[PDB]
């Protein structure tokens, strides 16, 4: 019966997870399928009457089916908004310098395209119905999208999927499953051989509850849906990577061009014709933009597309140490009040009109600017944050150490190499330049690990720094062991993410230029700063701008910021090495301090057994009870349950770094660490599991019993398992804009119509940890009382 919980259950519930987010990804790449957005387009062209040529029309068309060629889920989605100004998407193909520019949009385009509708005599193609499948297909976001959708389920990690560029003819993106499919295949064998091994135990409408194939998340309705349905066949696992590899193919293809020029008084008239003497730049689609609201952030959109309001400097706990000496010593953080004579803001209106635009945050994890760069500074936030302990003041200098004396020494200690996240009070964000790969971090937070590093009390000693670990308190050391591991992860993420990223723009021929910038917003061509007619130069000379008294500006030019430009600045072969050297910045940062945090793990004395509630638990509860706690596999699970949704994108703030000892959430992340890492678990690192295992043998007889190794295989493919669950939906996706993507579904229901593990409903069949809550659970390891737990099971 436990055994059963242990093995059947755990591995159904398991193979439904994993079926929900393939059948999930199916879904989401279906939806962003190009080739059979553009060849309906062509259809609809050929097929509609010239009245009903406009953009309404084309959404009705596409969600419907028309013979072989496929309904799309969401049209509105793929193609471009009405009013989408078109010099936004292809750059300067487009004169952005003038007020007709403006009547220039999609809406023109649907204009254009009236005269072209019908099927010449011969029934090929038109070459304006080719123009038109282009044009008004929302380019940018399919690449967005598939992109994050690639990107949250890459798993390089035991070889179970990986992103493989074979740069042939068609501009080749594969996703090997291969390692994904043989775990499948392994842990359905495993879930029908312990089927097969307790029926003779179990009742049988119990085997029957769990695996009758009309029973939802069984091991016959998997059989059908997961494995004949989608896996091995409806639309397979392999027409899914021919649908990706031909709608990359497809975004970066060269095309025919059109000169895009009109705008006669409104935006139904067309000075647009075929362009048969194009630049090469115009035969392809850009995706600057998109991949610099990947990296850093997208400056053409209001604010650079951020979210970043003005707020005073202590909403940060840390914020006694945004500051550039000692606390007794007189600030000189100040701003620039009169660029002419050069002359600061005086120490009050100062320390009262200057504020931090909100790119990050202490009292919460990532939920906000999920581009590399932001979720970057907001991990280094929260590490500062979690790791400085207030009462003592005092952190461990070996967790910043290499951080701020050694690779990024230039961005903690010398001004320029820092994005200037300070200002006076009423001045936006803005649209603001490139980062250099010497500016990704937030000046603030540099300034916060100068302190660190440098302040010193009045008998010249160090002021926050401990400098051995022996005098780290109890606790401290508990937080380092829970949350050190999520850290190195989570950083690792970054480093996978902007590695794979390179490989894309290296190999392939997707062209990343960005439209004329300072045509667009109006801007000067030397401003790197660009909000509402103020023009900040690279110097940093414009009031409001942060500088240091008696010193100068924190802006350095050429790495501070660089310039928005226009469109000659901004050509993919531009845009292609500033996105670079930006990932590679993040890149020596991430690896920097995930080494340093694995550094002090590994001075601390941690022997992680799974679902010890804290140091010396499972001992102590021996001496106690004389007995050992129960400590199933199964509860492991409950990470799978539903992450918190905030502005339509996940997050989990169990599995984020910022936990307290002692809470409920700090046991689980302590019981579970070695079990969320990528190591390899032994079974006496699951002690309750070897328990469970002599307990069924010491019933049963020689034939019926289980060896180590069976055990051990299962159980290495229930943590592959989980592993590659867990880091989809609540790492990979929670770190990246991830709303209409596939990595953050919920994998639990009480509804059985909607998913396969099915939680207090009619066929419910879902395991201990996703029926209770997380007391439950911890209340189930820390129990005395052990056999009503049993019973609960």
């Amino acid at each position: 019966i436990f055994l059963f919980h242990e093995t059947v259950i755990t591995g159904l519930n398991l193979l439904s997870a994993i079926y929900v987010l393939l059948n999930n990804f199916r879904n989401n790449i279906k939806g962003l399928d190009l080739d059979t957005i553009q060849k309906s387009i062509i259809e609809w062209l050929r097929e509609t009457q010239a009245a009903n040529v406009n953009r309404a029309n084309l959404i009705d068309w596409l969600g419907r089916k028309h013979g072989a060629i496929s309904e799309i889920r969401n049209p509105g989605l793929v193609i471009k908004e009405i009013n989408m100004r078109l010099s936004m998407v292809y750059p300067d193909t487009e004169a952005a310098a003038a007020a007709q520019d403006r009547n220039l949009t999609t809406e023109t385009l649907f204009a254009w395209i009236v005269p072209y509708v019908g099927i010449p005599a011969g029934g090929g193609v038109r070459p304006e119905q080719e123009l038109a499948a282009r044009y008004l297909v929302d380019n940018q976001r399919i690449m967005q999208l598939l992109l994050t959708n690639i990107f949250e389920m890459t798993s390089s990690f035991n070889k179970m999927v990986q992103v493989r560029f074979p740069e042939t003819s068609t501009a080749q993106v594969h996703l090997d499953f291969t390692g994904l499919i043989s775990l499948i295949d392994s842990l359905m064998a495993d879930t029908k051989y312990f089927l097969d091994l307790l029926r003779p135990h179990i009742d049988k409408n119990i085997i029957q509850y769990y695996e009758n194939r009309s029973n939802p998340g069984s091991f016959y309705w998997l059989e059908e849906h997961l494995i004949d349905k989608l896996i091995k066949p409806e639309l397979g696992l392999e027409g899914v990577n021919q649908i990706i590899n031909k709608t990359y193919t497809l975004l970066t293809k060269p095309y025919n061009v059109l000169q895009l020029r009109g705008g006669a008084q409104r935006r139904d008239a067309a000075n647009i014709q075929i362009n048969n003497n194009p630049q090469s730049s115009e035969r392809f689609e850009q995706y600057g933009r998109v991949f610099s609201r990947l990296v850093f952030y997208d400056a053409l959109e209001n604010n650079s597309g951020l979210r970043v309001e003005q707020v005073a400097l202590g909403d940060f706990r840390l914020s006694n140490l945004i500051r550039t000496n000692n606390a007794q010593e007189e600030n000189t953080l100040s701003y620039w009040d009169n660029i002419a004579l050069r002359t600061y803001a005086n120490v009050n209106d100062a320390a009262n009109n200057l504020r931090r635009y909100r790119l990050y945050g202490s009292d919460y994890g990532i939920q906000n600017n999920r581009s590399m760069m932001m979720v970057f500074n907001q991990l280094i936030a929260s590490y500062i944050t979690r790791f400085y302990d207030a009462p003592s003041g005092k952190i461990y200098l070996n967790l910043i150490n290499a951080f701020a004396n050694g690779n990024f020494s230039q961005a903690v200690m010398e001004m320029g190499y820092a994005h200037p996240d300070l200002a006076r009070n009423n001045n936006v964000f803005g649209h603001r330049g490139d980062p250099t790969e010497q500016s990704v971090l937030l000046l603030s937070l540099g300034l916060i690990l100068q302190r660190l590093i440098k302040d010193t009390n009045r008998q010249g000693l160090s002021q926050h720094l401990i400098s051995t670990l022996t005098e780290i308190p109890i606790y401290l050391k508990e937080n380092y062991r829970a949350n050190l591991p999520l850290f190195n992860k989570m950083f690792n993420i970054l480093i996978s993410q902007g590695e794979l990223l390179k490989q894309f723009i290296q190999y392939t021929n997707v062209q990343l230029a960005r439209p004329n910038l300072t045509a667009l917003l109006g801007a000067n061509n030397d401003s790197v700063i660009y909000y509402n007619n103020n023009n900040v130069p690279a110097t940093g000379l414009s009031v409001g701008q942060a500088a240091l008294r008696g010193i100068g500006g924190v802006f350095r030019p050429n790495v501070t910021l660089m310039p928005l430009g226009d469109a000659q600045n901004n050509t993919s072969d531009v845009v292609r090495k500033r996105l670079v050297a930006v990932i590679d910045g993040i890149i020596r940062g991430s690896h920097t301090l995930a080494d340093s945090a694995m550094e002090v793990l590994h001075e601390l004395t941690d022997h992680p057994i799974y679902l010890e509630t804290e140091e010396h638990f499972i001992q102590n509860y021996m001496s106690r009870y004389n007995k050992e706690p129960l400590m199933p596999f199964s509860l492991s699970l409950y990470y799978l349950h539903d992450l918190r949704i905030e502005n339509n994108e996940v997050y989990d703030p169990l599995l984020y770094p910022n936990l307290e000892s002692g809470s409920p959430e700090f046991k689980l992340l302590y019981g579970t660490r070695k079990l969320l890492g990528n190591d390899p678990v032994q079974l006496s690192d699951m002690p309750g599991v070897q328990l469970i295992m002599k307990n069924y043998n010491e019933t049963v007889v020689a034939r019926e019993q289980i060896t180590p190794t069976r055990f051990e295989h299962f159980y290495t493919h229930a943590i592959q398992a989980l592993r590659f669950i867990i880091n989809i939906r609540s790492f990979k996706t929670v770190m990246m804009y991830n709303e209409n993507t596939f990595g953050g579904v919920n994998l639990i229901s009480e509804n059985r119509d909607d998913k396969p593990i099915i939680t207090a409903g009619i066929g419910m069949n879902a395991v201990y940890s996703l029926r209770k809550t997380l007391q439950d659970v911890i209340s189930f390891v820390e129990s005395s009382y052990q056999e009503e737990q049993i019973n609960h099971i």
